[PDB]
C-alpha cells in the first residue's frame, strides 16, 4: 500500500466529466477541473489540462499523468506549507500518507487550518486527534473515506484501506 493506490481507492478513476460530491466538476482520478457551474467551462479546463480537444472524454493514460501532478504538487504543498510541513516532518510514512491524502482532497489551505488538529498530530496524541478530525463538515459530508483516513492517522497502519 502507497500514496497512489490509496488515493486510487479513495477517488476511483471516470474517463468521462462528472460531478463530484459538492457537485464540481471532476475527471479521472479525483482531478477537479472547476467549481463553476457551467460544463464549457469544465470542458474549456479539461481541454487545456491535457492539451488536446477533448470533448469531456480522456484515457486512462491521461488520467494517470493528471492524477502523478496531482499527488506532487500535494506533496509539494506541503513542504512549502510553513503550517504544514511540521506536522508532515514529523510524522511516519504512513500517517504522512494521511495528510497527503486530506490534502489532496482539500486543498492546502483547507488542511492548514485545522489549527487544534495539526497540534495534536504534532503532539502525537492519536487517539484525540481522531476525535478532533471527525468533528469537521468533512468528516459529515463522506464519513466511509473520512474514517479511513482518520483510522490511517490514528494508527499508522494501513488497516482501513485492507
Ligand atoms: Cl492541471
Ligand atoms: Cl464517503
Amino acid at each position: 500500500m502507497n500514496i497512489f493506490e490509496m488515493l486510487r481507492i479513495d477517488e476511483g478513476l471516470r474517463l468521462k466529466i462528472y460531478k463530484d460530491t459538492e457537485g464540481y466538476y471532476t475527471i479521472g482520478i479525483g482531478h477537479l477541473l472547476t467549481k463553476s457551474p457551467s460544463l464549457n467551462a469544465a470542458k474549456s479546463e479539461l481541454d487545456k489540462a491535457i492539451g488536446r480537444n477533448t470533448n469531456g472524454v480522456i484515457t486512462k493514460d491521461e488520467a494517470e499523468k493528471l492524477f502523478n501532478q496531482d499527488v506532487d504538487a500535494a506533496v509539494r504543498g506541503i513542504l512549502r506549507n510553513a503550517k504544514l510541513k511540521p506536522v508532515y516532518d514529523s510524522l511516519d510514512a504512513v500517517r504522512r500518507a494521511a495528510l497527503i491524502n486530506m490534502v489532496f482532497q482539500m486543498g492546502e489551505t483547507g488542511v492548514a487550518g485545522f489549527t487544534n488538529s495539526l497540534r495534536m498530530a504534532q503532539q502525537k496524541r492519536w487517539d484525540e486527534l481522531a476525535v478532533n478530525l471527525a468533528k469537521s463538515r468533512w468528516y459529515n459530508q463522506t464519513p466511509n473515506r473520512a474514517k479511513r483516513v482518520i483510522t490511517t492517522f490514528r494508527t499508522g497502519t494501513w488497516d482501513a484501506y485492507k
